[PDB]
């Protein structure tokens, strides 16, 4: 699903940022997309079940 668009300090169209959320692999931190502390966009919060 879409995410609620946070503000980025890079120039992005926030009307379309909802569809560019990171891919949801296994239920780790950042849904297995990264092992960093924070990603460039927030992961959707339903990644434990989806
Ligand atoms: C743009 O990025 C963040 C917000 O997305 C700005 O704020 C910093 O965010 C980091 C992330 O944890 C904090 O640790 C800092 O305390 C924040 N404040 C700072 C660095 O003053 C960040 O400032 C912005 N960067 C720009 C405008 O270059």
């Amino acid at each position: 699903g879409n995410i609620v668009a946070a503000n980025l300090n890079e120039s992005y169209d926030i009307n379309t940022l909802r569809s560019k959320s990171p891919m949801q692999w296994d239920n780790s931190s950042n849904a297995g997309f990264s092992e960093a502390s924070n990603t460039w966009l927030p992961t959707n919060s339903d990644y434990h079940t989806v």
